[PDB]
């Protein structure tokens, strides 16, 4: 536990808490490929239960790094191709608007326009085939990203078609337990419920709602130790065994489309290194529609590079970060939903004085 490391951190998140007013936190640094947590305040205010290594937060769209990397391990197994077209794997997806919509364009928000979220009507499976049979791009496929759930939500169910497996089955399989993430899950057994900390929206108690493809748009909740392992293998792919997992994450990282300075991954989104912090702050300020450039073929994971995914739900807010080249890395998970930018500004401090 480096005094610079526990300085940086405490000096940096303690503001944040108070400012935020964030009822319970926890951080992980991954410095030099080692791990420090540091946790403050309550999993839980009515029973007064605290935040600890083992708390579990729910990820958000942090989940969408998950979904990208098992997306990408499935690649490596050779069962899908990122320029298979959508209907290649639902066939009932018949409508003329789906010709030329590729794995690649859901994946990365680029389909032409799919919305935001999967509205909350679709209760079913001929709801959700209505859904995307009826859903009327604005724009051609390739030309415009709009962040959106109901994209990289479907690339995650179809890219695990091929298997057989559910898409939690695939996950828990090819992902979580070979990266000995054990209490990693997308639905929270009883057996951790104990652990599983309240997310507080305007004071009031709440956990994520179930919703059309939740598990592969915001469905993942995790504690800051299992995170920090996910920070780590992301970090140093070379270090996995299990080679499509290895592959799938080096997939995960490649620079497929640019907006501006960004880059976007499958799941992950990256920057070069070094950054402008302006640039990274201000840009996790939240969705717009921005027009991309087709990173014609895609770059291998670029280590340079600052990687990240901001999440959040009704009452969590989480951060990850990481920069290959240094072998460091930060995770910041929070009960409580506050702005994207304050998280990167702080994750940026903190980085920023251990790089
Ligand atoms: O996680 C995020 O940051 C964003 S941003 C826009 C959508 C998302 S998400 O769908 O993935 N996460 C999310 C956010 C709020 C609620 Cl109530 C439920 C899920």
């Amino acid at each position: 536990a480096p005094q610079q490391i526990n300085d940086i951190v405490h000096r940096t998140i303690t503001p944040l808490i108070e400012q935020q007013k964030i009822p319970g936190m926890a951080v992980a640094v991954i410095y030099q490929g080692k791990p420090y947590y540091f946790t403050w305040g309550y999993a839980d205010i009515a029973k007064k239960q605290p935040v600890t290594q083992q708390t579990l937060f729910e990820l958000g769209s942090v989940s969408k790094t998950f979904t990208g990397v098992l997306g990408g391990d499935a690649i490596a197994r050779g069962e899908i191709k990122l320029s298979d077209p959508t209907t290649k794997y639902w066939p009932e997806l018949t409508a003329k608007q789906w010709n030329g919509i590729t794995l690649l364009h859901l994946a990365t928000y680029t389909a032409g326009g799919l919305p935001l979220q999967v509205p909350d009507e679709v209760k079913s499976s001929s709801d959700l085939l209505r859904f995307y049979q009826n859903w009327q791009p604005a724009w051609a496929p390739g030309t415009q990203r709009l962040y959106a759930n109901s994209s990289i939500g479907l690339f995650g169910a179809l890219a695990v078609k091929p298997s057989g497996l559910s898409f939690e089955q695939a996950m828990q399989t090819r992902v979580f337990q070979p990266l000995k993430l054990n209490h990693t899950w997308i639905n929270v057994p009883p057996a951790e419920e104990k652990n599983y900390a309240w997310g507080y929206r305007e004071g009031k108690a709440v956990h994520v709602s179930p919703g059309a493809l939740d598990a592969e748009a915001y469905g993942v909740k995790s504690t800051i130790e299992d995170m920090a392992r996910w920070v780590q293998s992301n970090l140093k792919p070379l270090d996995i065994n299990e080679k499509t997992l290895q592959q799938g994450i080096q997939l995960a990282q490649s620079r497929y489309w640019q907006t501006g300075d960004m880059y976007q991954g499958l799941g992950w989104e990256m920057l070069d290194w070094p950054v402008n912090p302006d640039s990274i702050i201000n840009g996790s300020d939240n969705l717009a529609a921005r027009p991309v450039k087709a990173i014609t073929p895609p770059t291998p994971a670029v280590r340079a590079s600052w990687v990240h995914k901001t999440g959040a739900t009704g009452g969590f807010g989480s951060y990850v970060a990481f920069i290959p080249e240094k072998e460091l890395g930060i995770v910041m998970l929070a009960n409580k939903n506050y702005p994207n930018p304050a998280r990167v500004d702080a994750a940026w401090q903190i980085l920023n004085a251990l790089q």
